[PDB]
């Protein structure tokens, strides 16, 4: 049976802690991959954490830091990314994964920068390929893809990381690419889309790495018509970004004139929006989630909820979205969840290596207090 | 199929050894979580050990000792709480878990002391939340919850650990809270209830951490009517406690005028009772189980059985109750079992860390000899 | 479905290598239990290796050598007895296990020498108990028990290890003891029986630790009538033993006037017999298997086959029997298999610890060449 | 259900990366077997990596280098050959394995050089044996065997490694040998065949270790009629070999007059051929795959595709073939895949040990760019 995933996303008032893997703490002694770019995706029976290894273990000389050793692997949600619980998925230095109700689809991108290859896998074997079409680091979401009615959808970019690039959406059935579309977005920039199903469409909130401090939004229909623009809200959710009091929103255009960025996410809540962001404006530190009234449709600054998940003295990193399927929840709507990556090590910290751990939160019908579920590893390590 | 668990508890004459995990011994070299608060709960197909990790491994610098790293995880009964066999359950510094016949329900409490959040999980995803209602360390059983006819029941406390607090019982179906009751117990104190099903009711034997050296008893009906009082028996089963020869029982009121306490358990046996206690009156050392004639209904001192499980030269700790379901036993009654936690390390011992291991015993129809299945680890460890 | 196991044992011409776990070699670096007394038993879907741990790991200070830490655990056949693949079965310093077609039955004996308790487990929970009836180390086979038509059978001893003791056979269904018999064997001694099904009976070949250099044989019928005596063959198969040229067989009585012994096995082959023995007469070194014409029924010295499995420069240890069920083989007969335990460490070798590894061989229809699949570990280890 | 595997092999234009296990990198710290001779084979539900351990772990003193410790084990494709994920298959210093749709068949050869024994296992138990028929290292493919319509086929050699030997093909059903044929190949030499199903036949491409720099080809029909010769193509694919510009092909006879060799593979593509080879002509370094027009039927030098997988500065080793079954792909043809073994350590490198890791590629309908997915371990290791 294919998962329909045609339901509305649930409207939620707060987010509760789902899991914490403690991967780095455990890796001081246990056998745990150096990783980065973790993400969560669910099947009808379980949620799993996916991650890009460096082909090396914490506290080993090989952790010394797009290589040909990076692989996509997965564990059950809340397990550390440890060697002896890991399932191999793909050769990959960029990836996305999702389940259609019947099997896991994973996409791993590997190969040379000038001519990369994305291998689509379905049920644990390779089934199709997409080669780079613009010759400049073909790359993808680093979070869950989205499956509706047995067809799965994802976004890729090829081109410069800091100026205009090219963006395509793809649709597959049972691991075969059956459609694609080029997304026209002159002046805009899309990287590392965080996508989820809502009302029979794929809604993605992405990263502008060129000039925008606000985030791109892309809404794809099953026939690959789409709409694209920027998240309307009058609060900026990229990093780096400027102060909220100097920010004016835009539904159409990049605002803030700053480079760089970080993968993040948001969720539509009718006309409102939940948006995540690092607490710091200049560095990947802290993590808060804000609900903004009419923030999906207008340049609103009307904050109605805020929750802190990692405090501002502690490192954060990427964040991303996924949903709980109704075959697990028995709800009439899709429950929205997110993860946060907490990066440790170089160059900010004096270590030879870099890795991350994660925390996962899911939408519930009550507000939840602020706290900090930070990484908690004690650096440097023995190897340093 | 839901488990009925409407049967009488079996009347048993002695307890036989079920498992011993040797977690600390194995942790001198293997990759094993620092834990405390282990417990056992069964499904129709297996028994599992649940435990609260410290987000760190034995013999690692992170084991140096309510943190945001503590997690609830589980293994099959008698496996050490090791990294590579562990199943992740919840973010938690207090917990309870049980199976309804179809899936595992777990509850993990995390967050700040002033405003904690308990996340209910069902079949490995979050499904409901209970926030602190009194603002002072919302907390729960640290042992098995109890499911009857597809509805599961547990006890929580919010308030002071050493004076009057507030106590509630909750009922859920498929991970959704469908009822709750405040337990009126003015002058009494309830913590860390050890509960089991008997004759279509939930019977719990708890810890009074305020003034009582005797244990509270709470009997909850499926409609959330209840009765509450103290275990009648004229022998005290908390620690610390006074000498038995200075003790007089009470069915209604705390006796002994001493603070502090330890999680323990008892089982009704018609009108008699099996009660566990540490052998020492002043410290968590040794473990014995006593059967007292009419001890459930009267202030009896008539001991009819005694069995030692850990001798008085060796550390003990918490203990708790669970039952074997009839779909495993094919009996006409629910078999009563208990576990004992054996704590090692600081402050009693000169180590930087604290953890525990466990032994599990089940009720049988013959008396079993005394012995000592103690922890057996050799301290200090390399890290110390 | 219960396994019938009513078929004749296959008549076999040689034995082929099934598995080798390399447990000690791997334990120089990996996380592997110190063990002894390994054995193999099969279900309709797989063969497993069972073993008695010391509650400690190789190369750790706890391996420094009937304790309360010993446990029965199991892995798939040919896996090292490593922590992260092990299934917990029982608290045990002596054990037996077997499958009835539906579930695993295990028996673990633990407790004090004067008053030990054997806990019967069935499908991973305790289900019955046998307490010591003579007050002197209740003990059992250390190899597979035998199930026929859904009823399982095993042998136990209680009493002195070096003079007359007492011996009982037990029958269980679904983990409940439904029958027992005392085996009258005045002047004889039975320990550590190696049993298998043949033609709807249980045939066991045991160890005489009192005066015999020949092995006891016990044949039990489903109704617990039995016959008992000694393996007829005019070659001695215990260790220690005398030279074959000074040996005369007996069907009825212990021969050779020597103490001590080692667990071993034999298989009836119509009127012939396969018998295992250490190659050395004085120490547990080497391992050979001999087929003797009419050796089951007469004091024959007519050797018709010989195969070496461990050469005489290498350590051996216990050996034992099990059979392959027809639901795995699709044969019309039960295939006979054996294992050999290869003990390493103290007192023979200069180490602080003692453990073993294993090799498993199964009966085939062709002769197989001699070789040596010895342990191969390099002692002492780092810990020594 | 038996797998038919009667379909044509798919005609493919390039090969995409399936997996990379990073076994040596991970083994610098993790618990990973010293191996060599890895290979991949698939069932209807998954692909697995098989490998011959040395009965020892990387970075341990036992890794110090046909022993009686070598075993055949397997993991899921892309897992390192680590202790705690490994499934035991056979005692083996040479091996082959394949699935018939219902169960795994494995063959492990062990024993003395003069009189080796090959044990056939089926569904995880031994089921038949083949003893050496020529008394000189009985040996087999070190890659996948081939199953068609429920019958499985493989090739073995017995005799000298460097002059004329003897070669047989065998057929089994459910682990029982039901047929065999001696392959007449006077003047030729066959070792380490790489076989796959194509159009209801078994096509194998092998290693000539006597005089040929070209590879033998053997095509076996289900009734054990066969044809044998050499791969026609006018490019040599063994190592060592001469320059392509001095090479003329032959369909019938060994060409190049050089000894030694390396296990490799090729795939028929109608009348064309994909052939793998090391990039170096003198050493096992680099790996490229070439498609040659009419290379199956004529001495063609017409190269139409080339892809590099390991560059020529990096070590390679053995390579081999397998196919994806239609029950995984839902295609109308069998997808061709190969693996490459990347050997590290002595004598080329200054270490006490030798092991390998692997990369796996599968046939797709687009060309894929050149890259290098080399081993990447940093030698020497701590133990050296
Ligand atoms: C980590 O690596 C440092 C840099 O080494 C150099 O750069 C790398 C990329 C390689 O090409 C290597 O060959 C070069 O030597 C070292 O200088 C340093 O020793 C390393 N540190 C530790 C603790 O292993
Ligand atoms: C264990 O920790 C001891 C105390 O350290 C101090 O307190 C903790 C809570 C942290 O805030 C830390 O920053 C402080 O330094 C140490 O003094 C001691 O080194 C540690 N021992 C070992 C063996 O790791
Ligand atoms: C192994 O143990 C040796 C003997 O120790 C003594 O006997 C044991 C049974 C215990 O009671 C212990 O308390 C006694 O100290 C030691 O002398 C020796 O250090 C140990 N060796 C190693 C390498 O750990
Ligand atoms: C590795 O082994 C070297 C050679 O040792 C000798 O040869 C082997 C086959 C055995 O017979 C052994 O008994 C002999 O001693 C050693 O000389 C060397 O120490 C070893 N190296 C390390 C680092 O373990
Ligand atoms: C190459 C552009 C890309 C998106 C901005 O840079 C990413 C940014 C990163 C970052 O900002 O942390 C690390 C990513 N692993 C990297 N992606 C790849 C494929 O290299
Ligand atoms: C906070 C009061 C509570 C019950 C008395 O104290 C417990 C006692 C403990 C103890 O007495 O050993 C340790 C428990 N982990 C702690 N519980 C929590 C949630 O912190
Ligand atoms: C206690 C008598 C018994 C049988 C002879 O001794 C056995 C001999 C042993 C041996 O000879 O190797 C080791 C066994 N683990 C031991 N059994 C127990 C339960 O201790
Ligand atoms: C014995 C001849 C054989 C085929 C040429 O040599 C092989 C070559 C090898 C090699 O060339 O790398 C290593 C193999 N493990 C070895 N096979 C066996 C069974 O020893
Ligand atoms: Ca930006
Ligand atoms: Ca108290
Ligand atoms: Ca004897
Ligand atoms: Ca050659």
């Amino acid at each position: 049976q294919f998962m329909q995933n045609t339901e509305a996303l649930c409207d939620v008032k707060g987010f509760a802690p789902f899991s914490k893997d403690n991967g780095i703490r455990i890796g001081s002694r246990g056998h745990v991959f150096v990783i980065r770019e973790p993400f969560v995706s669910c099947s009808p029976t379980e949620c799993r954490t996916f991650f890009l290894t460096q082909g090396s273990l914490l506290n080993d000389k090989h952790s010394n830091g797009r290589s040909p050793y990076r692989t996509l692997m997965s564990v059950e949600i809340g397990q550390s990314p440890n060697v002896y619980q890991a399932r191999f998925e793909a050769v990959a230095w960029s990836a996305t994964a999702c389940h259609d109700g019947k099997k896991w689809m994973t996409i791993g991108v590997t190969g040379p920068d000038a001519k990369a290859v994305a291998v689509v896998h379905y049920g644990g074997i390779p089934t199709d390929v997409i080669n780079s079409w613009a010759g400049d680091i073909l790359r993808t979401q680093e979070s869950s893809c989205t499956c509706i009615l047995g067809e799965c959808y994802w976004v890729m970019t090829d081109g410069p990381a800091n100026r205009q690039a090219q963006y395509r959406a793809f649709k597959a059935k049972q691991g075969k690419i059956i459609g694609q579309v080029e997304i026209s977005f002159n002046g805009g920039h899309i990287e590392e889309c965080s996508c989820y199903p809502n009302d029979g469409k794929v809604e993605c909130v992405c990263r502008d790495n060129w000039t925008g401090t606000n985030r791109p939004v892309l809404v794809i229909s099953p026939d690959l018509s789409y709409r694209v623009g920027y998240l309307c809200a009058g609060l900026s959710s990229d990093t780096p970004r400027g102060e909220d009091s100097q920010f004016t929103g835009s539904c159409t255009s990049p605002v803030g004139n700053q480079g760089y960025g970080v993968k993040g996410f948001g969720f539509r809540q009718g006309n409102d929006v939940w948006m995540g962001r690092t607490i710091s404006r200049t560095s990947r530190s802290g993590f808060e989630i804000l609900k903004v009234r009419n923030g999906w449709v207008q340049t609103s600054k009307e904050q109605i909820k805020r929750q802190v998940v990692v405090d501002n003295l502690n490192r954060s990193g990427y964040s991303g979205s996924f949903t709980l399927p109704v075959e697990l929840t028995k709800r009439d709507c899709l429950v929205p969840c997110f993860w946060v990556e907490m990066i440790r090590g170089k160059p900010a910290e004096k270590t030879i290596w870099t890795s991350s751990s994660s925390i996962v939160m899911c939408g519930v019908d009550h507000e939840v207090a602020d706290w900090s579920w930070h990484d908690g590893a004690i650096l440097p390590f023995d190897i340093d």
